[PDB]
């Protein structure tokens, strides 16, 4: 159950990057500013999972969830059409602007992200790809008199269909119980994303090889506590290996607002 987008209705512009089994381009939709996520040549089950993401994210709404417009099926190309959010991914922005972003700014985006994930929890819908790359900046909020505004993008190809190798590369955003689907995984993803934001877009463990990322989870080592000193109790509660011990998003949002 998703919108079929006819190929006459879209224009493809420049290449922005590569997502999980995708090439991502800027585009136009007749007009709206969009991103075009072109799937790799794939087995039908990967294409199904791609369609499933588009279907689920088409039937939810939130101020801090980016729009999904539909899928264009050119034969045998599959292209998801989604919102272009003006200032792009949070991780790249933070790295370019590092040492100019105050703590108070970071508290605002954490609250906004927790709001969106509170709604998804209430809807009992798994995201499965909460990370800096999928947080998009609609307003910058650094100028005097302003505050930032973010949007969480769709998860792309559903986590359930990816290979073990791909799951290892998503450490430490990936919930440990997903290494060998519940809404509990998104608590861990959220916690990992808060560390990423606090470290100015440098996630922990990203200078290490895949086998060393996996080994860290095998031993069950505890991730570092944030440079944002207020957040430490919260990130550690989110990043606990036992999923049932992680707090609800009602509790997370409540604690962040004060």
């Amino acid at each position: 159950s998703f919108h079929r987008v006819d190929q006459k209705e879209i224009t493809q512009l420049s290449h922005l990057g590569q997502g999980t089994r995708t090439n991502v381009y800027e585009g136009r939709l007749r007009e709206l500013r969009v991103v075009l996520k072109v799937l790799d040549p794939s087995h039908h089950d990967i294409a199904l999972a791609f369609y499933e993401t588009a279907s689920l994210m088409s039937q939810v709404s939130h101020t801090h969830l980016a729009f999904v417009h539909g899928v264009c099926v050119r034969g045998p190309e599959n292209i998801m059409v989604t919102e272009y959010v003006e200032h792009g991914p949070l991780d790249v922005w933070l790295r370019r602007e590092r040492g100019h972003v105050p703590m108070a700014w970071k508290m605002v985006v954490a609250q906004q992200l927790a709001s969106a994930l509170s709604y998804l929890e209430n809807k009992n819908l798994v995201h499965g790809n909460v990370c800096g790359r999928n947080i998009l900046l609609a307003r910058l909020g650094l100028a005097e008199g302003t505050s930032p505004f973010i949007k969480l993008s769709d998860p792309g190809v559903g986590l359930g269909a990816l290979s073990r190798e791909e799951r290892v590369e998503r450490i430490p955003w990936l919930a440990p119980e997903c290494l060998p689907l519940s809404t509990a995984m998104d608590k861990w993803g959220f916690g990992a994303t808060l560390l990423e934001i606090c470290f100015d877009g440098e996630a922990p463990l990203q200078s290490r090889s895949p086998s060393e990322k996996e080994h860290f989870y095998q031993r069950q080592h505890r991730l570092p506590e944030p440079s944002c000193p207020q957040l430490a109790t919260l990130t550690s509660q989110c990043l606990t290996y036992e999923p049932t011990q992680r707090p609800s998003f009602r509790t997370i949002l409540r604690d962040l607002t004060r």
